[PDB]
């Protein structure tokens, strides 16, 4: 689809069979999501936003289905303000901006 | 034009005689740019992302140029460790999101 700015750029991912609404967010070189579960291994990991840095844990290779279109990457949990798709997935799916 | 995300989508903007490398970035409401001297009123907001949050000045109808393209509206300045044009911005010189 087409995505216009003038409300905030939310969408409906799948992730672990739950459904999550989250923000495309290309300020954000990764996807950072919420306290949740997820199986398999995980690295803690920390990172730097605009207020400061986080510890988050780092999870591999995670399918995120946004919008019906797959990716398979990284995904980081941990205290955001809001689920966050970043650019490691926007590229996957295809996403560019145009004006 | 179309900006791959495969990089930060980084581009020249304007404002008076500073010419700045700023961040087209879809998860911000409005526009933060780093530390300043505007002319004019202002008023004191906070902002919050990952990390926590900053304290900025709220700048209003200030003239922006992004890539050649006009723009005029809120510039929040403050603290922030990158330049980012937000989606109040955005809009205006025509920026979609597609996939
Ligand atoms: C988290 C969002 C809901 C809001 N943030 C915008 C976001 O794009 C920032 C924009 C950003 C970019 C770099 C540094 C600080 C902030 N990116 C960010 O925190 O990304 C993190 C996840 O990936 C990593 O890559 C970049 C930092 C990490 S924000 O910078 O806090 C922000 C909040 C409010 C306004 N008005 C403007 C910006």
């Amino acid at each position: 689809p087409q995505i216009t700015l003038w409300k905030r750029p939310l969408v409906t991912i799948r992730i672990g069979g739950q459904l999550k609404e989250a923000l495309l967010d290309t300020g954000a070189d990764d996807t950072v999501l919420e306290e949740m579960n997820l199986p398999g291994k995980w690295k803690p990991k920390m990172i730097g936003g605009i207020g400061g840095f986080i510890k988050v844990r780092q999870y591999d290779q995670i399918p995120i289905e946004i919008c019906g279109h797959k990716a398979i990457g990284t995904v980081l949990v941990g205290p955001t303000p809001v689920n966050i798709i970043g650019r490691n997935l926007m590229t996957q799916i295809g996403c560019t901006l145009n004006f």
